[PDB]
């Protein structure tokens, strides 16, 4: 049996909960694989100790979802000593870190694509719902719930949703912007604060870097009898799709957990086996990186998910 070690940065991150369950299903389907998977509890020091234990257990490959992307070098040094390949996933290491080890790879996404898709989606629905322009000024007055500062996905999604709207000729006015750390309850608290402050009556659209935060904003809006205010997210979590159906969420963007899990597993198993990382697959590895496309989701294409 081939042991593959996996660390998830935090098991109850909504998106990574989808990913980790999908990786488990891929490993279950492979009778010659034993998956050893750990919750790093959002602490890189815990993750580093977990990696020492996996290496002591003789894993033949590691799939590592970093707590801190800057720790890629620490992880590579541990793996290099045992000649163990590492497939990083979802939290992207630096190019220099990836280039420093011939058996380091990365599976994730092109972060800016999700911001562009989210902006193009907001533009489509704004055009179709001009009653959303509450002050009738032709500009979107928005609030934005940001992910973890410095996370590539949060930074790109925040920058490019606005750039895409503005590039399409839709002026935007930022009424509030703050992190809610990718968390539903923190986002509900932040949105409730904004609905209790002087810009409450001016908010026309809520933009969130992920669905967990969008769902918190949806809850705060319901509590203030403002469910007419549209909310946009990213991930297309199974639970978020239900709100797209009900109209509680105006739109989101599929972050393709099943294919990111599959590519992570396929590459780790090939490397454990001493094969080329993409051998026998159709994964496109570009300079040791696989990026899985995002897809915009709303009521019009909801049935396809
Ligand atoms: C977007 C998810 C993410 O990267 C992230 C990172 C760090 C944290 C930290 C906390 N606390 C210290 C409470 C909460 C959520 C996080 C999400
Ligand atoms: O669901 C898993 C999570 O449970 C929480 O109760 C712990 O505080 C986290 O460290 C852990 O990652
Ligand atoms: O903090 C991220 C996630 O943590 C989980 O424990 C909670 O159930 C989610 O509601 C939350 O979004
Ligand atoms: O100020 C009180 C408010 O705090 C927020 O954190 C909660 O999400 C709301 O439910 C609550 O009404
Ligand atoms: O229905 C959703 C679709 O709407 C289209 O207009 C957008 O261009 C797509 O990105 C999106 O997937
Ligand atoms: O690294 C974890 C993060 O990955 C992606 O950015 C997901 O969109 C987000 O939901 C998740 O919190
Ligand atoms: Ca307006």
């Amino acid at each position: 049996a081939t042991r593959i070690g996996v660390t998830i940065y935090k098991y109850d991150d909504n998106f990574m909960s989808v990913v980790r369950k999908a990786i488990e299903q891929d490993a279950k389907a492979a009778p010659d694989v034993q998956l050893l998977m750990n919750d790093s509890q959002n602490d890189q020091s815990k993750q580093n100790d977990q990696i020492d234990v996996l290496l002591a257990k003789g894993v033949k490959a590691l799939a590592i979802n970093l707590v801190d992307p800057a720790a890629a070098g620490t992880v590579i040094e541990k793996a290099r000593g045992q000649n163990v390949p590492v497939v990083f996933f979802n939290k992207e290491p630096s190019r220099k870190a990836l280039d420093s080890y011939d058996k380091a790879y990365y599976v994730g996404t092109d972060s800016k694509e999700s911001g562009i898709i989210q902006g193009d989606l907001i533009a489509k629905h704004w055009a179709a719902n001009q009653g959303w322009d509450l002050n009738k000024d032709g500009q979107i007055q928005f609030v934005l719930l940001k992910g973890e500062p410095g996370h590539p996905d949060a930074e790109a999604r925040t920058t490019y949703v606005i750039k895409e709207l503005n590039d399409k000729g839709i002026k935007t006015e930022q009424l509030q912007l703050d992190t809610a750390m990718c968390d539903t309850a923190q986002a509900k608290d932040k949105m409730d604060a904004w609905l209790s402050g002087p810009n409450a009556n001016k908010i026309e659209v809520v933009i969130a870097n992920n669905d967990a935060m969008a769902m918190g904003a949806v809850e705060a809006l319901k509590a203030h009898n403002k469910s007419s205010i549209p909310v946009f997210g990213v991930d297309a979590l199974p639970e978020a799709l239900a709100l797209v159906k009900s109209g509680a969420l105006a739109g989101t963007v599929l972050n393709d957990a099943n294919n990111q899990a599959k590519a992570t597993f396929d590459l780790a198993k090939n490397l454990a086996d001493g094969k080329g990382a993409a051998d026998g697959t159709n994964w496109k590895i570009d300079n040791k990186v696989v990026r899985v496309p995002y897809v915009g989701v709303d009521k019009d294409n909801l049935a396809e998910f």
